[PDB]
């Protein structure tokens, strides 16, 4: 080891090439620098930087050894100097996710073709999942101060191409995410729950009309939710412990939350609607935070109030914060997943801000953005498999 | 898209071939399954399979245009029928780090040559460092039951060949680490504290003797304990400032739970020695958790013994489990690091265990060894990259 060689072979992979090879340098004087190796579709590459005497490179003994014990068994092998050659790769600076029902080649095309446009460097590509939505991840080398440049070329691909497309910085600090809070109307749980309340008294439908103006932005919250209990005003207390009871998890709800846990994460809700109705199911999923607002009862009968103070869209950011800080975590750590303009700041506030089946005017400001009614899609984000989640869950 | 097609793309990298690809592949009505791309010095390997209609897959038209778009740039395509084909690869079982200074390649062919004697393949090979060691990673998928097999021919290597080598399950459960102890003496901090205390009475000699006894599993700790500390009857208590100044940390030491913390460890240090002493030190190194014995002091001058109830082997892992259990940190989620006899149980109770230069008893019942005065070695057992570690440093 006074210089340095490069040995790189590739071909249709075979059982015991990495044996052999490595046999087959040990009867020369080898240190190894550095070793990579992947089969993809059965195509091996392997990639060997030794350091071996100047004696030794400058010997066909070593590459007549290793060009003979590769070309024998049928793949091929190159040998070089290197000298100038960098040992260890560096990490890369983002990954991106690709999610779609399905990904057509024009999509993946049009975030290929404006990676490369910013001279963005593709260092690895792998599936992440075949179900319930085809997912790919990118992990990519970006330039400094073009990732801006980026998260916007892909948000516009993203629109035009119909997948999910989310960037996200992946340093070491950044993909240690130890916190989650969930939305829980339209986002942990199908449908919103005070337009099944407003049901009861016949109100559903403009109660509805309300929810949606106001998960758009439309409407202050503190309003909206004044107005909208209020048509609750004179039904009976008992109808909470109905409506709990018909609440439905939202698809793949039950595999997120149980696969959260496997990662060790600090798991709560953060929402507008009513304690009564969410900590009964807060309970069951074994949850560590919720946060909530309470409904007015009178002589057990609703007021058609809230007793203040109301979380609001400041609020929920706040009960993060709270959240965070209770459990110990900062809030680059930290994961918010929302439908609701109700939760723009709370997205905000975390480090990874995430989008569920919402409106434009979450998605607008949202890390990332999930369009398929599958919760689960959420551990893609976390750099999850479902290859992984299966195994896991295989074991029991 | 009725049937699949699997497009494979290798040869010398070049930029844009990726976007080149589907940009090709979107002329046609083509539905992305699976997407695999890595480059290995410069050898880029490029696997995509797609659904396209039964009417595309008949074609000459997607194979003429694949394959006069690649073959024109000078890298090679293969386009064939897959159907009986696995859509995303299935997870590693396990993981190998190797680390050595050197790394022969007479060793890591050892370990290639123990790893498909069982059955085990390799699914990949890289680089995680190339300082203050040399540390290549292999992700296997091993055959059910015969890991054991396998941890022990992979020590019989490490210890036949001069280098490091570790098997750890790579299951999500299992490499969601969170918490972790560190004995202090000759594993955080360099030497014995008691030696230096010994000093200062004019006894390190013998006491030095014991220790290598104790620590050698031949001596019961707790009388080795009190027969140590009786050396020091007499020492005013002023000695404990003095020998807590002299104190080094171990190389790497910064680092190490400096990276940690990124990471988001709760961290602490179990030790049998004195917490007057290792008090100072964890407080100004932010740590999470100490347990300690206690001098006993009269009058401003040591007795001679210690304060019960004496931390001893059972005791530390005693330890590990109250701070796990004040850290809402399952066992199977915690790294233990030691060097002596007096930290078996405490690695036997962590779910991962690594002796740091450590007596052949700890070595004997360990779930991983290392050989170097490097701590931050630890880090490439959990999963970290010295570039990643750089990088984050980098960014201060
Ligand atoms: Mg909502
Ligand atoms: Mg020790």
């Amino acid at each position: 080891p006074k210089v340095s060689v490069l040995i790189t072979v590739t071909g249709v992979d075979q059982p015991g090439v990495t044996a052999t090879l490595f046999e087959v340098l040990s009867r020369h004087g080898v240190e190894l620098l550095n070793v990579e190796q992947v089969v993809i579709r059965h195509r091996l590459t392997l990639g060997v930087l030794v350091c071996c005497p100047a004696d030794v490179a400058d010997g066909p003994a070593l590459r007549h050894d290793v060009e003979a014990a590769i070309r024998k068994v049928g793949l091929d092998v190159s040998i070089e100097r290197s000298d100038d050659v960098p040992i260890i790769r560096e990490p890369s600076t983002h990954t991106i996710f690709v999610l779609g029902r399905p990904i057509t080649a024009a999509a993946f095309g049009a975030v290929a073709r404006e990676v490369a446009a910013l001279g963005v460097n593709i260092d690895l590509i792998r599936g992440v999942s075949d179900y319930p939505v085809i997912g790919l991840e990118l992990r990519v080398s970006v330039p400094p101060g073009a990732d801006g440049a980026l998260r916007t070329a892909l948000n516009r691909v993203s629109s035009e191409e119909h997948v999910d497309v989310a960037v996200e910085d992946y340093t070491l600090e950044r993909r240690a995410k130890r916190l989650i809070v969930f939305d829980v109307d339209s986002t942990l749980v199908q449908g919103e729950v005070i337009e099944m309340l407003a049901a009861k008294a016949g109100a559903e439908g403009q109660v509805a009309a309300i929810t949606d103006a106001a998960m758009r932005g439309e409407l202050d919250f503190a309003q909206s939710l004044q107005q909208r209990v209020a048509t609750l005003a004179g039904l009976p207390a008992t109808v909470i412990d109905e409506v709990a009871g018909q609440l439905e998890l939202m698809p793949g709800a039950r595999t997120t939350l149980r696969t959260l846990r496997r990662l060790g994460y600090a798991c709560g809700v953060v929402s507008g609607g009513f304690r009564r109705i969410i900590e009964p199911l807060a309970e069951e999923l074994m949850l560590d935070y919720v946060a909530a607002n309470e409904l007015e009862i009178v002589d057990g009968t609703l007021t058609g109030r809230v007793v203040g103070p109301i979380i609001d869209r400041a609020g929920k950011a706040t009960a993060l914060r709270e959240f965070a800080q209770r459990a110990g975590v900062p809030m680059a750590q930290t994961v918010a997943v929302g439908d609701g303009a109700n939760d723009i700041d709370m997205l905000a506030a975390a480090g990874l801000g995430i989008a569920f089946n919402a409106k434009p005017a979450l998605r607008e400001v949202a890390d990332a953005s999930l369009s398929h009614p599958y919760l689960d899609t959420v551990l893609f984000l976390l750099g999850v498999t479902r290859g992984e989640i299966e195994a896991a869950d295989a074991i029991d």
